[PDB]
């Protein structure tokens, strides 16, 4: 098994933790955060998104007793001072969003681990992969991003749909459920005024670099497609609107066909189909990064085609996160 | 001053009524619904949405005292037994969604009034007329529709991109605000399932007609748009946006410049332009049908882009519906 240390006990960081319990090649042994012990056993115990915690969890000594094994915590707000090698650390799951460069990552191999995983794309020259994407492209890097909820929702299904039918241009819009990152109500955000505004009231145009994100994992794609966001006040789970102009002309069922080929065979677990009559609710809980909706895309024409995908940008992006832990482990 | 009865008091209807209240050209002088008068009176002192009815309102003998003038309330389920000549009602502003074609609201001729407008699409032939997209096109017809609120907002814009560049082929979609026809927790919606689910929980993938409707009051662009809708929860306020391929190449800038132009001329009151970094609880009361935010747009190229347009489905729709009175009143 490999074991796990875990900074940054964020939305994205307790939710890595949650679903890393039910497997068994991985093990989280460490947590480092700015919090007391107890504080964090009560943050894993409840969780308004998910419900409780199907599990035991218990503080002795300082530390965590979840599922009955011990959990090292510690609170550096240095990543240098994190001992890993005494926990016995492989990887980490920088989930802090703070350390996105290799330059300020690196401080964890130094700190004693073997690889680093970002939780959140780099902001810098560090790789990115996408399970579904360009996972097969990893070439033993110590440093790796797992790229954004969104790009690792639209990345799969772009694939199957370049891959099959050729992608000329593509434009596309993600209506994005809430983030800890938004405000209760009009509050300060000064380098992104629209997304100070009132979280529940508004329907909030926001930035996002998936689209050309996707260029870098899927270059074939390179300045291909763009997008934006659309914040809508909702807890969690978002969609992808891909709206594309195809090189191949291709019926709707056709496009229905090559996706749910996919998502039963080489995409099995990354990407989801599905006919059924959905909305986000559905996928609260969704492993699956991308789960195409059959029913709610719309084709103009055999080469413009409007495709709708879902996402729980929190359970999906997680489990791939612990995905990519796997990989550079293999 | 054309004298105006109310069908269905409504979101719409009573909104039609507030708005009236400031045109000099206009008086309400009836409702009609199923509602006591101080029920009514109720529901025009306070809104949830809009806040309170700026202005005196009272109930004197089972009518209205709104502002002086006196209103004639009934609750007529058969639009024929509604002696419109009785209080010399002019034009009828159809808004109980139940009578969108012209047999039946024909009935409102037959009781007394001249000319009829249905607030909504027909769900016949009756004639569909969009401010800013085809007024001119009106020729006497009696009995008229004003198409839906997204169309009132997509027709504008669409027409002003089409003029200036040409829409080869468009997709659009809109995050549309909750209405009444939602359902607060998972109930019954029979010819809709999705449309059923709770509408506060959910991102709820809808279908629309709007983009279809503009192929009828902008004929040029006929099977040229498709769309969809994905329904937020939000009260009011919804946004379009449309990704078009456009004929002539066209820099963003001179997108930005064409609406620009269009709002500050030929379709100033329809058309809005803004650069601002708003949001949607910005257009709460907004008048233009259709304003478009050029920083929320984004271009892939010269012949690919994706434009965004604000619209309050209530307070815009609701002008223009008093501003087809006037029209096929002049």
């Amino acid at each position: 098994t490999i074991k796990v240390g875990i900074n940054g006990f964020g939305r994205i960081g307790r939710i890595v933790f949650r679903a890393a319990q039910k497997r068994s090649d991985i093990e989280i042994v460490a947590i480092n955060d700015l919090l007391d012990a107890d504080y964090m056993a009560y943050m894993l115990k409840y969780d308004s998104t998910h419900g409780r915690f199907d599990g035991t969890v218990e503080v002795k000594d300082g530390h965590l007793i979840v599922n009955g094994k011990k959990i090292r915590v510690t609170a550096e707000r240095d990543p240098a001072n994190l001992k890993w090698d005494e926990v016995g650390v492989d990887v980490v799951a920088e989930a802090t969003g703070l350390f996105l460069t290799d330059e300020t990552a690196r401080k964890h191999i130094t700190a004693g681990a073997k690889k680093v995983v970002m939780t959140g794309p780099s902001k810098d020259n560090t790789p990115m992969f996408v399970k579904g994407a360009n996972f097969d492209k990893y070439a033993g890097q110590d440093i790796v991003s797992n790229a954004s909820c969104t790009t690792n929702c639209l990345a799969p299904l772009a694939k199957v749909i370049n891959d099959n039918f050729g992608i000329i241009e593509g434009l596309m819009t993600t209506v994005h459920a809430t983030t800890a990152t938004q405000k209760t109500v009009d509050g300060p955000s000064h380098k992104d005024w629209r997304g100070g505004r009132g979280a529940s009231q508004n329907i909030i145009p926001s930035s996002t670099g998936a689209a050309k994100a996707v260029g870098k994992v899927l270059p074939e794609l390179n300045g291909k497609l763009t997008g934006m966001a659309f914040r809508v006040p909702t807890p969690n789970v978002s969609v992808v609107d891909l709206t594309v102009r195809l090189e191949k002309a291709a019926t709707y069922e056709q496009i229905k066909a090559a996706v749910k080929a996919a998502a039963e065979g080489e995409m099995k677990g990354v990407l989801g189909y599905t006919e059924d009559d959905v909305v986000s609710t559905d996928f609260n809980g969704e492993v699956c990064t991308s789960v195409f909706d059959a029913k709610a895309g719309i084709a103009l024409n055999d080469n413009f085609v409007k495709l709708v995908s879902w996402y729980d940008n929190e359970t999906g992006y997680s489990n791939k996160v612990l995905d990519l832990i796997a990989h550079i482990s293999k």
